[PDB]
């Protein structure tokens, strides 16, 4: 038909591609529903693209590569990080076929511990997309919660500041509302100021949430140690390995320390790689 769960992600770098395979394995280990992964093709390495049919056949999922060219009229991003962020949030209406009703962005560095079909079924109450809020539970990190003071605290008027690591998009609704055209136009005007949209993929939906509604997802949908308490980890449906501005601990060290099953997925994918080589 089109798959019960449709997930898209973006990865640039061998480290993020290594975590992307782990994310996919974690999704498949926690669901019996049909899954299809969608990749932002141009950022991937030839090795990753060659290995994906092996992952698909081992884990039992479908996949599709999407190559969408940045429109010439639309203000470009010279920083590759920001261009990749642009691909997460600016083209939700054109990356996928009109037959696809819903897609979920899951970060390449995520670890899933839930049946992702529960996010497909989560009620959005008319919102074109749903994001989890940033945690307030780790009190020692309050000084780094930039959204709780200054510009964002005044702008939000008590509304949540949502993390862009995970989000469900009701593509039927998002198209119904022309949210794509509206997000591109707002981004084009806002980005004329190079100081605006510092966290492009995160700031844009948070900025537009008064006119393009966000269904604030349950806090358990996204857990990051930087913002979220140790006590809420047991409830976490998905983990994001977000940067800790206080410790600056490396990415792989965060993965191994925080997530016990991380090495299990990593070793399982490396075992599959050696099996394919024979
Ligand atoms: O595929 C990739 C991704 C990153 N990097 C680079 O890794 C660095 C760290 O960024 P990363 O995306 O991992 O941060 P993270 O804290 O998970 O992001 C959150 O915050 C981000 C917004 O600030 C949000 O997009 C994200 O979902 C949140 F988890 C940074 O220099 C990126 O350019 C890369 O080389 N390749
Ligand atoms: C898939 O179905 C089997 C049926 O025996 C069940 O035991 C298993 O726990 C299910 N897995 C998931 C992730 O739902
Ligand atoms: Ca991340």
């Amino acid at each position: 038909e089109h798959a019960e769960i449709n997930i898209f992600s973006v990865a640039s770098g061998h480290l993020y591609e290594r975590m992307l395979n782990i994310m996919m394995a974690s999704v498949m280990h926690h669901t019996n529903h049909t899954v299809k992964f969608w990749f932002i093709e141009q950022f991937l390495s030839p090795s990753f693209k060659d290995f994906i049919p092996h992952m698909a056949a081992e884990y039992g999922f479908k996949y599709e590569m999407v190559t969408y060219k940045w429109p010439h009229w639309l203000r470009q991003q010279k920083e590759k990080q920001r261009e990749i962020w642009g691909y997460k949030i600016l083209f939700l209406d054109v990356l996928f076929p009109l037959s696809l009703d819903k897609v979920i962005f899951v970060d390449a560095d995520q670890i899933v511990r839930t049946d992702m079909y529960d996010l497909v079924e989560h009620p959005l109450d008319g919102a074109p997309y749903g994001f989890a809020p940033m945690c307030d539970s780790r009190v020692e990190m309050e000084g780094y919660r930039f959204w709780k003071t200054g510009y964002w605290a005044n702008y939000l008027k008590g509304k949540p500041y949502h993390i862009s690591a995970l989000y469900v998009v009701d593509l039927q609704r998002f198209r119904e509302l022309a949210a794509g055209d509206r997000l591109r136009q707002q981004y084009h005007a806002l980005s004329a100021d190079p100081n605006s949209l510092a966290n492009l993929d995160q700031d844009l939906p948070n900025h537009m949430q008064f006119t393009i509604p966000i269904a604030t997802l349950p806090q358990e949908w996204l857990w990051c140690e930087t913002w979220c308490s140790d006590e809420t980890l047991k409830d976490a449906r998905t983990i994001d390995l977000c940067n800790n501005p206080m410790t600056k601990e490396p990415k792989l060290d965060r993965a191994r320390r925080q997530v016990p099953e991380w090495t299990k997925y990593d070793e399982e994918i490396a075992e599959l790689a050696r099996r394919v080589r024979e």
